[PDB]
DNA sequence: GAGGCGC
DNA sequence: GCGCCTC
């Protein structure tokens, strides 16, 4: 369905319309060209990795699974601090 | 938990 | 993207 891809560095966001890709491309500007697109958020980042990491707060994606319990985290550093509970 | 950023 | 500071 989505065939219109942003080719900006580290982005890859795809759109169903040329209309939408066009207006998205306008956001890649300034000191922080990685704008979170979550409704009402408004955060902006200098680096793509920072946006990717941030955006898990909105989706609840938690790929860092504790091997000693059923808890999971959005970030490696959070998992590493958690693991101290198993000492 | 989440943002900044050196690596 | 991890790991460390910082808030
Ligand atoms: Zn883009
Ligand atoms: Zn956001
Ligand atoms: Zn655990």
């Amino acid at each position: 369905t989505a065939t219109h891809t942003c080719d900006y560095a580290g982005c890859g966001k795809t759109y169903t319309k040329s209309s939408h890709l066009k207006a998205h491309l306008r956001t890649h500007t300034g000191e922080k060209p990685y704008h979170c697109d979550w409704d009402g958020c408004g955060w902006k980042f200098a680096r793509s990795d920072e946006l990717t990491r941030h955006y898990r707060k909105h989706t609840g994606h938690r790929p860092f699974q504790c091997q000693k319990c059923d808890r999971a985290f959005s970030r490696s550093d959070h998992l590493a601090l958690h693991m101290k509970r198993h000492f």
